[PDB]
């Protein structure tokens, strides 16, 4: 029985819907219950699905210390975590992540009606505010690029105490519907959003390349097993079918 | 600190013979996008090399019993040390090899003539007049074989029925039935997309059926593995793998 850290973030991982208390695994649905199904069905493993205690994806501190599942996965409090957690350089070097399960890259979400068409378009003014959830892989990707745009577009994200940033999605979108702001967001995340609410749109394209994996620790034995039982769930179009389900919502022109 | 021996095939625009006007030797045969590749890895993760080519000039499939070949074969066997090629990493691969993390994403998509009615894979799975195939025993033709998918499973059908005759031996022939016949070549896209920049004639037709990506082949249970993975981890992240694909495509 492997223990499964988590965290909730829709589609892919919820609180089911019910009038009764939930209670263990049958607490959650989405993307991520229904691929940790499929795993263990081909690699024949029990699994506990555990929220991360202290909420967190996984990032550092001034000193180096990690948190979230991927500290959770460090420590041995979990095997395997499943989750849209974006496999980064800092995490890779802390754990072993699986081969992907499913690709993105950072883009924009923003309101309909507008001119704006690219990240240069934002960088070249101060007019419109944008940011990122804070110490997110997409807030360490402007923080850490060396590349002009998204030097300048950082620069002014940290600027005045970080007031840009965002803890956390679901901030970001009501600002972005409520105010002159746009959110720096992973792009399979914006299609989630965009699907269910029409007044919301993505500018652009992808701004880099990545994907989300299985989270081990380093030196599991796990690993290259969900790796190999990904890369089959990929060929029989199933990682598709399973995205084509959850990410449906409620249809926008 | 042994110089690591690499295996790899040519295969435009990844590795390639070096335009010049005397003999060539070693390393200095080639150039790509495989080889600037190579050169990131080992100023990162600091190690020697010697570019070979595989000798039997294979990818690597399995035959009726279950034999490997090519470059994969070469990794089983201790042959090379690492393996920087497009080889796409599949279900089938992996099983037998150890891949780092992708360096390229891609899928299958469709290489056509410009101006045709067709628009997708459906489109060409649901008629017979138009001929359709894939290279022989590559990673895109096992995807069609293996399907269980009903349009995949009857364009399989097609691929296979006279004696393979859909099927071409390598790339470069696909390019030119497409050119000349009436013909689709299931590829893979960032090959279409280096094609149709230089075949003004040809496109792409549709999306991608499938989402994979190529990664740096290891023997099962070698320490490069991980680290090659952080390295390309890196190179992407600073934004050099995007600069390396522009600058070959
Ligand atoms: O073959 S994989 O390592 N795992 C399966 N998936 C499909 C889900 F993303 C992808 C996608 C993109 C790339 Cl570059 C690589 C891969
Ligand atoms: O983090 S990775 O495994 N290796 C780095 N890259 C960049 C190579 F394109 C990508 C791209 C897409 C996906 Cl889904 C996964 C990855
Ligand atoms: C939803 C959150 C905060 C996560 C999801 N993947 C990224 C990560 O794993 O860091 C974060 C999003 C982002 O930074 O845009
Ligand atoms: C060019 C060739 C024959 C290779 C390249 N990658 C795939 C592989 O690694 O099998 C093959 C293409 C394909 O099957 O469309
Ligand atoms: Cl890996």
């Amino acid at each position: 029985t492997l223990i499964v850290t988590t965290i909730l973030e829709e589609p892919y991982v919820m609180y089911r819907k019910s009038d009764k208390p939930l209670y263990g695994n049958d607490r959650f649905e989405g993307y991520c219950l229904d691929l940790l199904k499929e795993l263990s069905n081909i690699l024949g493993f029990l699994y506990d699905v555990k929220l991360v205690p202290d909420g967190k994806y996984g990032a550092q501190n001034d000193k180096g210390e990690w948190n979230g599942m991927v500290k959770e996965l460090i420590d041995h409090r979990a095997d395997l975590a499943v989750a849209p957690l974006t496999i980064t350089y800092v995490r890779e070097k802390v754990i072993d992540f699986s081969k992907p399960f499913m690709t993105l890259g950072i883009s924009i979400l923003y309101r309909k009606g507008t001119p704006i068409d690219s990240a240069d378009d934002l960088a070249k003014q101060t007019k419109i505010e944008y940011g990122a959830v804070r110490d997110g892989s997409t807030m360490t990707f402007f923080k850490k690029s060396k590349i002009s745009t998204y030097e300048k577009m950082w620069a002014f994200m940290s600027s005045r105490q970080q007031s840009a940033l965002v803890k956390n999605s679901d901030e970001g979108i009501q600002r972005v519907l409520t105010t002159d702001y746009a959110l720096l967001m992973e792009s399979t995340s914006i299609e989630y959003v965009t699907q269910r609410n029409c007044n919301l749109t993505q500018i652009g394209g992808l701004i880099d390349s990545k994907g989300y994996g299985v989270g081990t620790p380093i030196g599991s034995p796990y690993r290259d097993k969900i790796t190999i039982a990904i890369l089959q769930l990929q060929e029989e179009g199933k990682l598709h079918m399973m995205k084509e389900k959850w990410w449906r919502g409620n249809g926008c022109p």
